[PDB]
């Protein structure tokens, strides 16, 4: 059944020379057939190291495109071409240009969860792990930041800089946990450590033991010996964490599912390898323009 699809996927990936890259929010069945599972930038950087020239990418479109931007001569395919990030998609070129006009001395800092077109208009890209450091290192004490207001506000708190968030009410619906869920797990597991994403709202961040990216979450049990961790992010990370640390318990803060990440299935992944579709193609000019603020990020962090 799934053994058939899994076996055929493994067979076709080897036969056709594909490396499979899966985001942390993919279903467990897809994480387990991937060569590498990680966050968007981790995956794009990993691809840069590969001898293979064909990639099957399992995530959402801005991430596949990030891989393509940094690996332009590889064929990058995705099983569901509609898999997208609604938060990214709410920020537009028009809004970025309006805000640059109003605040022409403010660098435009765009979270990696952003469309590739929007990236072409950014001064620097950031990830949830490096946003604070990126913004600290910028000359300016004021920045334009999008598309996530929560991450922006977190960055403001940590840097003491003024962060002008765009678009209005930009947020990830998946990470809108209730702070009351933390109150409830504290009572239920008094010794658990609560780790939440910086995309979570402030009251959730402030009640957590740790705030971090998924990449940061998976490093925490290397330094914290706690038996139980409660996890405030998308449900896919539970599988990732439990696989890496089988000796610990990982409890979801709440059940939170990214419908777009769940568009990828064993069946459409198999179809993708059978047909070698759908190729992620960006105009040359988009790749060249979007590369500029990505390199600026690498420079700042180096
Ligand atoms: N912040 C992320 C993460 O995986 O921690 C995002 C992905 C996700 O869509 C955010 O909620 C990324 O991979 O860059
Ligand atoms: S979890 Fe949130 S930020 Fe990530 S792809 Fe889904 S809607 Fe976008
Ligand atoms: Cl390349
Ligand atoms: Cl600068």
């Amino acid at each position: 059944h799934h053994h058939h699809m899994v076996d055929e996927i493994l067979k076709l990936k080897k036969e056709k020379g594909y490396i499979i890259l899966a985001h942390n929010f993919q279903i467990p069945e897809l994480q387990d057939i991937a060569d590498f599972v990680g966050d968007s930038l981790q995956l794009a950087r990993k691809a840069m190291e590969l001898s293979e020239k064909k990639i099957l990418f399992l995530g959402v479109d801005f991430m596949a495109e990030l891989v393509k931007i940094l690996n332009p001569d590889k064929k990058v395919i995705v099983p569901d071409r509609s898999a997208t990030c609604p938060m990214a998609n709410r920020l537009t070129p028009e809004i970025i240009r309006e805000y640059r006009e109003k605040f022409p001395d403010a660098p435009v800092v765009l979270y990696v969860n952003s469309t590739s077109e929007c990236k072409t208009l950014a001064d620097v890209i950031c990830t949830s792990a490096n946003a604070v450091e990126v913004v600290k290192k910028l000359d300016s004490s004021v920045v334009i930041f999008g598309p996530d207001r929560n991450l922006g506000e977190y960055v403001a708190e940590k840097t003491g800089k003024k962060v002008i968030t765009i678009p209005e009410n930009g947020h990830c619906p998946v990470h809108q946990f209730n702070a009351e869920s933390i109150d409830a797990v504290r009572k239920k597991y008094p010794d658990a450590k609560v780790i939440v994403h910086p995309e979570c709202p402030k009251p959730v961040r402030d009640k957590a033991d740790y705030v971090g990216s998924t990449g940061q979450m998976e490093k925490i049990p290397e330094r914290d010996p706690s038996r139980i961790f409660v996890i405030g992010t998308e449900i896919g990370m539970i599988h990732k964490l439990k696989k890496k640390f089988p000796d610990r318990e990982f409890v979801p803060l709440e059940m939170a599912v990214c419908v777009n990440m769940k568009k990828n299935t064993l069946e459409n992944t198999l179809h993708a390898l059978q047909t070698e579709s759908f190729e992620v193609i960006l105009p040359k000019e988009v790749i060249e323009k979007a590369k500029k603020p990505i390199l600026r990020m690498f420079e700042l962090m180096g």
